[PDB]
């Protein structure tokens, strides 16, 4: 998989919006938006976070990550990881964590990043622990049929 990553732009709303394929996928990447998801929410995600990037591999978007917490000299946390339907389990998002603990060392002098995955999202868990994020808490949550699930409070020191 040949890689790259810029700043998310305008022109790439629409792609990253298609991403999610069903309620659950949404739910797990951004809790707050309502299914369908759609160019105008992400937007607001966009807006009110920092870091919004993407990954790129020929010619195509493929990944979506930001930050939505933010802490100079201390930590971000990771949201709104978006992987390509026909680009998962290839490295995407694996890729696109490494550029975002990058941008949180080098930018916001962060010494930790934070990941929060909920319960039922196996692959995610998986994922952060072979890159080597440590579970520290667990938080009860509700899904948006009012449902408890477990969120997973994760962190690795960066560097
Ligand atoms: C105000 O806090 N309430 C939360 C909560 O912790 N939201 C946080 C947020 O934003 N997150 C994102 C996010 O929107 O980015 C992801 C997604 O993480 C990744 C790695 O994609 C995982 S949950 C976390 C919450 C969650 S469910 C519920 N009923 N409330």
């Amino acid at each position: 998989m040949q890689l790259s990553h810029r700043p998310a732009e305008t022109g790439d709303l629409e792609t990253v919006a298609g991403f999610p394929q069903d309620r659950d996928e949404l739910f797990y990447c951004y809790p707050k938006a309502i299914w369908p998801f759609s160019v105008a929410q992400l937007a607001a995600a966009i807006a009110e976070r920092r870091g919004s990037t993407v990954a790129v591999h020929d010619g195509q978007v493929l990944g979506f990550a930001n930050f939505y917490q933010w802490q100079h000299g201390d930590f971000c946390a990771l949201g709104n990881m978006m992987v390509a339907p026909a680009a998962r389990g290839l490295g995407v998002a694996r890729y696109l964590i490494g550029v975002m603990e990058n941008l949180a060392r080098e930018q916001y002098k962060a010494r930790l990043m934070k990941i929060s995955c909920f319960n039922a999202n196996a692959a995610g868990l998986l994922l952060y622990t072979q890159l080597g994020y440590q579970p520290r808490a667990i938080a009860e949550r509700h899904d948006p049929d009012g449902r408890r699930v477990a969120l997973i409070q994760m962190d690795k020191p960066l560097e």
